[PDB]
């Protein structure tokens, strides 16, 4: 019951901005994270947000081409890639955990409990 928006696709070196909201989210600090999969290859952690902290972290093959920004609204968040690249075809999938420690934004699928259906993104050259 994510609200996930943005997708599409779009040609090679074009942008998107994915949007994630997470509807119970104004109370608390959270981890919100995007993964990707593109058929036939693992689920990867591609960028995240630590809102206890206010700090965010990316994955090296879309570091300085994806920033997330944050919302007026503190339960939303807006991934912004720029300078897209067929490689980055797959579905985009948000994640959110309510947050404990606000300790370190994790990396790995199970750690998060709340997921979307994903959006598609297609690069074509």
């Amino acid at each position: 019951q994510l609200q996930e928006s943005g997708g599409g696709s779009v040609q090679a070196g074009g942008s998107l901005r994915l949007s994630c909201t997470a509807p119970g989210y104004t109370d608390s600090n959270y981890y919100m994270s995007w993964f990707r999969q593109a058929p036939g290859k693992e689920r990867e952690w591609v960028a995240g947000v630590n809102t206890g902290r206010g700090s965010t972290s990316y994955a090296d093959s879309v570091k300085g081409r994806f920033t997330i920004s944050q919302d007026n609204a503190k339960n939303t968040m807006f991934l912004q890639m720029n300078s897209l690249k067929p490689e980055d075809t797959a579905i985009y999938y948000c994640a959110v955990a309510a947050c404990h420690f606000c300790d370190s934004l994790p990396k790995t699928q199970d750690e998060y409990i709340l997921w979307g259906q994903g959006t598609q993104v297609t690069v074509s050259s």
